[PDB]
Parts: structure tokens; sequence; C-alpha cells
């Protein structure tokens, strides 16, 4: 039912599936052994994770992790985005086998290492902050080479791997090239106001969202705008109101998110110059 | 801006906000306490429930909780549907008040209330002294039936009609919730989808699902599966069947085998509902006329 793609195609009795890791509500992600899936060393079995539909799925979730899984395949390999490294579509349910990332993803991962319960050894330095969005960048500079917009870059969308590697994930929403479906699905608060206004999504768009993930990794894992409720923000951006400075947070670091948070986009850097800037930064450290 | 409507607006300083009852997908319930909200006794509080934007709440996210609001207001007033009490909509956020149900949905009211040993039975959610017996079932699936002939009443179709869609008050009463996805069709017959709609498709009737229409006939076919759901306290439909694999299936005439807790009559009654032939199914009228018959022999 679904076409073919020997290239990508893993057989599906190798595969073990495992625990899930977390449901999403339009989809599901469990842990998985394969076996052979690395074709450099057959006889070994690696830990993946896989996404596949719930058992309450619509007609639009197949079609969109479809969509997914075809542009994970045009994307290519990028050490900071979450890669694609095989696919069950054949007689049988669709399993779309991605990368592990054993640490989960960085809001949880950042409010774990704040200096309830449920904190570890390995607390987030300066350093370390800065290398998490500078990991970002460089992913996000890659999709951007690749003439490819994510438009849901959220610090809950970036996940961390067992070595500490920030990988972007979830290409729900990610286009090529944007004119927006008039009533499009991304999250308000790290949207950009041509998204939101104009029906409009460029590369700096994602720079703006970009922004905004940057204030809550300094935050280590805050929410923006706190406080201020979707509805009375509209206004407020109209306004030229923007997010104070988070206070482990350089004068240096809050002028690079308030650079992304120009509402000409134009004005914006671009996330060439955001690498610049970051690595510039991250020697200085 | 959000138009006024003084029929429905109700004064911010008396509503007092509450505990998060869920966080779903792309939405926020939290308990509530409403000061005089019921005109005819302004001096009482009534614990209510208030619908609102998260904070990662998206564009489309705002017009729905309206559309939603405004399909609630025409639809009426009935005991089996969750129904609206008021909003907050001028100078502030949108608060949409409705009924509180203090027992949750559905199928976690069912899967709370199965015996020990069960798929889902915890401990600390488990209430076994309110186990449930079979007439307790019929009377679910008959309150549901009157909740869904009064909606078709209105010829307003539901589209979305889940057990997780269900809730229960603390007097045990049956809701129908979530109009998110319903439609009126009273002037136009029939409602025309667009393609890959957002319903959930192991309780989609064949037409809703291959030829892109929706009758009240669609809702009978749903309420085939939320039966089943029922008399399996919770179960998910077509176990073990994928939903790629599903498509195939029901072209073949495949239908769910009958759950244990559950007599032939009221399969016969799932089955009548999954016929191939909308116009052949049950009327929400003729499913309350045998509910009810059946509830009495009990
Ligand atoms: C589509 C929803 O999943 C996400 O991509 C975003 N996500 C947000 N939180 C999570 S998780 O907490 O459930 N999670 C926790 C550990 C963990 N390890 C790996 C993954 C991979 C999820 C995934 C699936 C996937 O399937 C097509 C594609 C991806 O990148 C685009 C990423 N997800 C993991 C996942
Ligand atoms: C949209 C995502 O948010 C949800 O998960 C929707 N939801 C449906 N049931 C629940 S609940 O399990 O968290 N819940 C538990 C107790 C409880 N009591 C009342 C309500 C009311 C939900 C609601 C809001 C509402 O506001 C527009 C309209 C409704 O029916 C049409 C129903 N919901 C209650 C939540």
């Amino acid at each position: 039912e679904l076409p073919e793609d020997p290239k990508w195609e893993f057989p599906r009795d190798k595969l073990t599936l495992g625990k899930p890791l977390g449901e999403g509500c339009f989809g599901q992600v469990v842990m998985a052994e394969a076996v052979g899936i690395d074709k450099d060393k057959p006889k070994e079995a690696v830990t993946v994770a896989v996404k596949m539909l719930k058992d309450d799925a619509t007609e639009k979730d197949l079609s969109d992790l479809v969509s997914e899984m075809e542009m994970m395949k045009m994307i290519g390999k990028h050490k900071n985005i979450i890669n694609l490294l095989g696919a069950c579509t054949q007689d049988g349910p669709l399993y779309v086998i991605v990368e592990y990332a054993s640490k989960g993803n960085l809001r949880e991962y950042l409010r774990a290492r704040r200096p309830i319960n449920r904190v570890p050894e390995e607390q987030m330095t300066f350093k370390d902050l800065v290398s998490c969005t500078y990991q970002l960048a460089r992913g996000m500079e890659y999709l951007a080479s690749q003439k490819c917009i994510h438009r849901d870059l959220t610090a809950r969308n970036v996940l961390v791997t067992e070595n500490n590697v920030m990988k972007i994930a979830d290409f729900g929403l990610a286009r090529d090239i944007y004119k927006k479906t008039t009533n499009g699905r991304l999250p308000v608060k790290w949207m950009a106001p041509e998204a939101l206004f104009d029906r409009v999504y460029t590369h700096q768009s994602d720079v703006w969202s970009f922004g905004v993930l940057m204030w809550e990794i300094f935050t280590l894992g805050g929410s923006p705008y706190p406080g201020i409720p979707v509805e009375e923000l509209f206004k407020l951006l109209k306004e030229g109101h923007r997010m104070d400075k988070p206070a482990n947070c350089t004068n240096e670091l809050y002028m690079m998110m308030r650079d992304c948070w120009h509402a000409v986009p134009s004005q914006r850097p671009t996330f060439k110059q955001l690498v610049e800037d970051l690595d510039r930064i991250l020697t200085l450290t």
C-alpha cells in the first residue's frame, strides 16, 4: 500500500520493540534494539528510536509521518539533527527508525541540571550553555543550507544524546522552499510576526524562533513571555515589547536574542551569522 | 478582539481558578469555583470547568476555542452533553465555562473499575467498590444514545464520538464532550469532507473514510465502536490491527468480535451499527428504543 524504497527499508524480524519514550499526541516513539542497522557491522545490535502511529491516529497523521520520513531522506546527515537510520514500510505498520537520544529533550535536560527531585551529578556551566546554543545553530545552519525551514523550533523538540550532543528533531511542519495555510499549526510564543500576521515563513522566521530557544536555554528551561497569555501577546509584539534578559546570561548573548527578535526579518542575523558569533563567544569562554 | 455577548458573558472577579484537570494536546482545562453563574441563585458558588489556551498554544487553537464555544450555544441544553455555563471574553484571556465532570473521561473511569489483575487496573487509581455491573454498562450506553439522539435532532454531527471524549459527573451521568470537529448539517443534507480529515480512523465509518461524506448514520457507526469500548471496560478497537492494515480489512468486511462481557443481543446491535449501507444501520431514535428495552429487563 505504501511504495517500496529498498535503500532505506529495514527487515521487521531484526527490529525488537521496547519501552515507549513518549507520546506526542499525534505520534508514538518507542525504544528498540536493531540488529545490523549499521551496515558496516551487521552482527552487532544498537539502540534506536522508532516513530509509529497511535491507536487513536487520524487519516492526516499517516501522511504526516510519511511526509516527515521523506523530508528526512532529502535533508541528509548532520551531527546536530536526528538522522534517519531506516524504515519498515512494507507488509505491516509503518516504523520510522531514527537515532536514539538517551538524555531526552533539552527542556527537561536543562531543568534537571538547574543548580521536586530528579537532579543529577552534572550541572550546566556557562560554557556548556553557549555550547548548546552553538551546536543548535550549526544544526539550523545546515537545515537552512538545504533550503529547508523547520517552523517548530522549541527546546521540547531538541533531543540530547548520551554524549550530550544537541539534536534538532520533529520535522513534522518542516517544508522545502513559504505561503502559510492561513491557519498554520505553529506555536505562537516561538512564532515570528510575519508567520503570525502575514502568512509567510522564511529562514529568518526560524532565526526568531532560535531567539526564543536561546532564552529558553539561558533560563535553563524557562517558558517564554512568562505570565503573558497568547491573546495579550499579539498586541505587545506590535508595540515592540520583548522578553527581558535571563539572569544567567551576558549582555552580549541577550543582544544576540534581541537581534533575532527584530520585526523586519532582513535586520535579523542569518544562521551563518549566528554560527560565526557563537563560535567566537565559545572560544573566549 | 472578541465581540460582546451579554447573554453568556460572566464577570472575571467572581471566577476563581483551581487545579488543572488535564493537559490535552491542544487544550487546557482547569477546575474553578464560580459565584452566581446560575442567575436563579446568585449567592451560591458552583464548581465548574474552564477551558482556555495553553502557554504553548497555536494560532489555530484560538479560533477552535471560539468556534467550539459558538457550537455549544446553538446546540442547547441536554443532560447527556457537556453544557456551556458562561464565558469571559472581554478585557483578558478567553475563559469558556462548562459543566464539571468529577469522575473524568469514560475510558479511564471504566479502566479504573475493572476487576483486579486486568491490563489497566492500578491500585492507586482503582475503585473496585464501584466495579462495573452489566446493568451499569447498558445504562452508560443508553445515556450516551440519548445524548447523541439529541445532537442528531439538532441536525448536528459529532464526528469524534470516542470514550475519551465522554465525561462522567459526580452522579455518574454520561456527558458527551469535545464539539471541536462537530458540524451543522441543517441545510446541507450531509457534510463534504476535506482531503486528509482529522478524525480517528478506528471510529470512522467507511463513507467518512473513503467517500468523504458524513451523516448522522456515520455517528451511529462511531457509536457502534463506543459500545465495544464500553463492554471491554475501556478496550481499544481492532486490537493488534494497525491503522495502515485496517483500510483493506474494512473493505473486505472485517468487523470486531464480540466482547466477552457482552450479550449476543448487544453484539448484534453493534453489528447493526457497523452495516456497510448507512440507511440499514439503526437511527439514534432506534438505539434509544432498543437500549431502554434492554435496560428495563436487567
Ligand atoms: C514527533 C514527536 O517526537 C519528536 O520528534 C519530539 N519529541 C519531543 N520529546 C520527545 S521524547 O521525550 O518522547 N524522546 C525521549 C527520548 C527520545 N529519543 C529519541 C526520540 C526521537 C523522536 C523522533 C522521532 C522521529 O520519527 C520520525 C523523528 C525525529 O526527528 C525528526 C525524532 N525522542 C525521544 C520527542
Ligand atoms: C483539547 C485538549 O484538552 C483535553 O484533554 C480535553 N478534555 C476532555 N476531557 C478532559 S479531562 O479528562 O481533563 N476532564 C476531567 C474532568 C473534567 N471535567 C470537565 C471537563 C470539561 C472539558 C470540556 C471543556 C469544554 O470547553 C470548551 C467543552 C467540553 O465539552 C464540549 C468539555 N473536562 C474534564 C479534557
